[PDB]
């Protein structure tokens, strides 16, 4: 009838979340529900049958949805892309601690450095290629099984959601200009009315292609020979062959046209030019910063949140998208909202994290992890071997 | 929290520039910072731990950004491209000395001639192909290890940023004209209204292509023969083959059309012609002159600014772009502004140059190297085997 969330705890509603109810009770115990039905615990394999007992299950008269709250946006002082990234990853209260706690709650081992006993303390930050890496400091020494195998938090693939009325760009400059082709010409009007029916068009195209082929074959031959000085021989033969091909191509095209309106009893000159050149220009906008978050390290033997709950301390890697929806495996909100359907629990078990830490705890942590970020952006565009053109209509000459 | 620039000198802020702080202190020394944390010097490998000591690190209460200043533009008397280049490279106060000092500060050996002891003096200037070369004069003799291996400063790849309302061009002339094709025709209107539904179009296309193929193969055969006068033999065989192809093409197209409006009960004649010809014309504009600067010579054993600090006197080459941003390796402003992030110091160490010469010194030198230049330009366009066309609508004839 209604969706039921196990953290809040009808024969059907009981069946819909059967494995959660059966998990949360003693072996050989029996507890009741509506209309004379009872749930049997482990050892009876969770069987639901008509019956009676001295314990019962029941929902709150007024239960809650348990959704992740939305916080106000975090404003980062303006700059270029790398400066804004620097300011985000070095913020311990708004970035480093919430992310460390998320990794800890999901079951990643050793989230922290050697100079503190607390989660998220004593972390080092470094720049690595186009991304950033946050890991606990490992100077001196530690004490614990595999205590030198720290969990790493990796940040990459930043993207920007612009505000439509904020974008601006500056001067466009060109360098290393090379000529492709030019055309010049005249449009002549010896009639008594204006004429607009003229057209000159110049077009340039380039393309590439590839192909691969596999061939297989068989043949059979029979020869009979008779040496009557004179030998006479006759050969009969046949063959079969099969072949298979795959391929493809890519094409780029650039066209320019001119269509002048010419006054009566007059003529107009025209010109079109095409070059290749490198293009550069500055820009600015205001936007929201989204990114990919990857957690990497071995999981804990005493318990973790992976839905198969492995116990051999495997090394683990998983990527979440902090921002708009792309996919199910990488969406925290998708997985949180659907925790009432056992058939979709394919990645992380969020019911387990609620049981271990409390509902308010998990809600506040996830709200901080998913908080929006605002920042101003300045930057520079640059590209090699692009196109540049020029189309001209000149002044008329009376005939 | 905040970016910290080492020339101006929190446990995190301390970690963000750890290698600069540790470099700038004595082995086995320990100095303090905020909230009970201390930095250990070389020999402790820079370890940051809780503790105490008799020395401390601290930032200025009011530190500076240290950005490179912008100077007013240098005006060069007008001419053509080569005359303006000549005037730029022969200016010792605005060009030769600042560039020589930049090469000297980065660690290039022997920047100067044999008739002076000062940097940038006694330099010769020569024209070489499409560029210019500036090098210290090596007449007579010198005194020093490899003192005859002078550092060279090379200038090439000039580009112009026009002022939109300044461009003008003159007469367009043609020579070596060869006919491609012509068409003539009539548009006839025997209706009682004007008609504009007429079209004649002439189009000419040319193209080239190429392709390469690699093929490999295997075969196996078995023959049985029996010589019962009569020999009978039977052959069974099979084969396999694999092939791979790559290719491409280029196409150029030029089209011309005519669409006349014809009065009622009248006719109009039309004509289209297409030629190949060489095209020439004069031009003028006002613009800014940008260029590529290349430094070439062996580096100094006692210290240089390359980030790996090599000590075997290698021969070195590096190109900077003086002008708008293209890339990171060739941008002085990009590298200067990001000197607070150790993970991006991949080319020249600008913190090292500041430590060796002072901050005001480096700022003034780089401001002079990057100063804008304004100049007027006159010139001539020339190209072979271009297109030229002519489209004509004639006077009407009553029917």
């Amino acid at each position: 009838a209604e969706p039921v969330y196990p953290d809040q705890l009808n024969r059907e509603e009981a069946q819909s979340v059967k494995s959660n109810i059966v998990g949360m009770m003693g072996q050989w115990q029996i507890s009741g529900l509506a209309n004379g039905w009872v749930i049997m615990g482990p050892g009876y394999n969770g069987e639901i049958k008509p019956g009676t007992a001295s314990n019962t299950w029941c929902y709150p008269t007024n239960p809650v949805t348990g959704e992740i709250p939305t916080l106000s946006a975090l404003d980062i002082p303006d700059g270029d892309e790398v400066d804004v990234q620097w300011r985000l990853v070095h913020d311990s209260a708004n970035f480093i601690k919430p992310t460390s706690y998320l990794a800890h709650y999901l079951g990643y081992a050793w989230v922290g450095g050697n100079h503190s006993q607390y989660v998220g303390e004593d972390m080092d930050v470094t720049r690595d290629g186009d991304g950033w890496v946050i890991r606990g400091n490992n100077d001196g020494g530690c004490d614990g099984y595999r205590c030198g195998d720290k969990t790493a938090i990796k940040v990459s693939n930043f993207a920007y959601n612009l505000d439509p009325d904020s974008f601006k760009h500056g001067d466009v400059t060109q360098s290393d200009r090379q000529l492709v082709k030019t055309v010049v010409g005249w449009a002549v009007n010896d009639s008594d009315t204006p004429q607009s029916g003229y057209d000159v068009t110049l077009r340039y195209d380039t393309a590439t292609n590839w192909s691969k082929t596999n061939t297989y074959g068989l043949s059979e031959a029979v020869t009979t020979k008779n040496k009557f000085e004179t030998e006479l021989s006759i050969e009969i033969a046949a063959n079969q062959s099969w072949a298979s091909q795959n391929g493809g191509s890519t094409t780029t095209s650039l066209s320019q046209s001119v269509r002048p309106t010419v006054p009566a009893r007059s003529k107009i000159p025209v010109k079109i030019e095409l070059y290749k050149a490198d293009i550069s220009y500055p820009y600015e906008f205001k936007a929201d910063v989204s990114y990919d978050l990857t957690l990497s390290g071995f999981l804990r033997w005493g318990g973790n949140a992976w839905y198969t709950h492995p116990d051999n301390r495997p090394n683990w890697n998983h990527t979440f998208v902090i921002g708009p929806y792309k996919d199910k495996a990488s969406s925290i909100r998708y997985q949180w909202d659907k925790r009432y359907i056992p058939g979709e629990v394919k990645w992380w078990d969020w019911n387990w994290t609620i049981q271990q830490n409390g509902l308010s705890t998990m809600q506040n942590n996830l709200a901080r992890v998913l908080r929006p970020v605002r920042a101003g952006i300045t930057g520079d565009f640059s590209a090699e071997s692009q196109f540049a053109g020029n189309i001209e209509i000149g002044a008329p000459v009376p005939l």
